[PDB]
């Protein structure tokens, strides 16, 4: 048993690419902006060292606040547990700054993907067998999300990405924290969000994730946004048009005395049929979505359950679907200053061990 003692620091070169100066260790080359400003300030890259087309997400004083202090460590303790296929995680993790005392700059680094699911569906139409393979992977990288006792929160299309051999990662889990009006209207943001937690009807847990797989899956099967409400109670009233109104069992487990009220007020409506919905469709397509859209959260099919469903046949390998260590989100509880968080987030970039690729 041999050990390392020390680490060595790489050298590094400055460049003026999104309005700021990115100082990058020399691995890394041929730096491009993406993405438009829709996923922050990332550049494409190539790592030298590995081969791999790169991300790299440079967060310029993420310190500048206790809430962004925060966020910062939070999304790094995020992808610095992810190893997965379908999941996106950290290839690398960098600071130009060579003590804590000068430390205002970090540098995320992760695979670089060609779409998003939302950019992939204008430029074709998804055959049954894209859907089965897209909705697998999806599924195959939640289990692993959810062992590990994290939720997404807010899966949608526009942050799952994707390669040119069909190939996904899940981006964004365990971080989406949105406005009141970014939620507010005839909005993507809200679309896919369960019932729940989009009108907090009680503490939610993993089970929203899975509402929005049910989303994604019957849009990517018709084309079509399956709740495009114009607002929160539009968006409500097309849900329970498709799902059925509460029964008496789940209105008691709505904890919010004023949403148990007003979706008493509500007029009651019968679960539809799901094949004269979805026409056409896979009849075992159909099924699932009829387990991952039930109303009742406690109801609905979990990742593991939902990977050894026969539409999946072709793709489910029980012996490759592998489930996360547990995470440690003790921190969340925890409030410290804006020095303490800088810290912490220091350590775990210095801490950062490589992957075996
Ligand atoms: O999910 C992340 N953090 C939350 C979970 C804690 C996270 C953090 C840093 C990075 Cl660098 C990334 N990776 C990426 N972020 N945005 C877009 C990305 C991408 C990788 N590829 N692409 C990408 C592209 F560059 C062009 C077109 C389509 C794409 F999906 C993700």
């Amino acid at each position: 048993h041999m050990l390392e003692m020390s680490q060595e620091r790489p050298t590094f070169y400055r460049q003026e690419l999104n309005k700021t100066i990115w100082e990058v260790p020399e691995r890394y080359q041929n730096l491009s902006p993406v993405g438009s400003g829709a996923y922050g300030s990332v550049c494409a890259a190539f790592d030298t060292k590995t081969g791999l087309r790169v991300a790299v997400k440079k967060l310029s004083r993420p310190f500048q606040s206790i809430i962004h202090a925060k966020r910062t460590y939070r999304e790094l303790r995020l992808l610095k547990h992810m190893k997965h296929e379908n999941v996106i995680g950290l290839l690398d993790v960098f600071t130009p700054a060579r003590s804590l005392e000068e430390f205002n700059d970090v540098y995320l680094v992760t695979h670089l993907m060609g779409a998003d699911l939302n950019n992939i569906v204008k430029c074709q139409k998804l055959t049954d067998d894209h859907v089965q393979f897209l909705i697998y992977q999806i599924l195959r990288g939640l289990k692993y999300i959810h062992s590990a006792d994290i939720i997404h929160r807010d899966l949608k299309p526009s942050n799952l990405a994707v390669n040119e051999d069909c190939e996904l990662k899940i981006l964004d889990f365990g971080l989406a924290r949105h406005t009141d009006d970014e939620m507010t209207g005839y909005v993507a943001t809200r679309w896919y969000r369960a019932p729940e937690i989009m009108l907090n009807w009680m503490h939610y847990n993993q089970t929203v994730d899975i509402w929005s797989v049910g989303c994604i899956m019957a849009e990517l099967l018709t084309g079509r946004t399956l709740f495009p409400g114009t607002d929160h109670i539009d968006q409500l009233k097309l849900i329970l048009r498709l799902v059925g109104t509460p029964g008496a069992e789940l209105l008691k487990k709505i904890s919010s005395e004023s949403a148990r009220n007003y979706i008493q007020s509500l007029t009651q409506m019968p679960k539809m049929n799901f094949a004269n919905v979805f026409i056409g469709a896979n009849p075992l397509a159909v099924d699932l979505l009829e387990k991952m859209l039930v109303l009742d959260s406690d109801k609905r099919i979990t990742a593991a359950q939902a990977l050894a469903h026969a539409y999946f046949a072709q793709y489910h390998d029980p012996d490759d679907e592998p489930v996360a260590d547990p995470y440690d989100q003790s921190f969340e509880s925890r409030d410290l200053l804006i020095d303490e968080w800088k810290s912490l987030t220091y350590d775990e970039v210095i801490s950062f061990v490589p992957p075996p690729l």
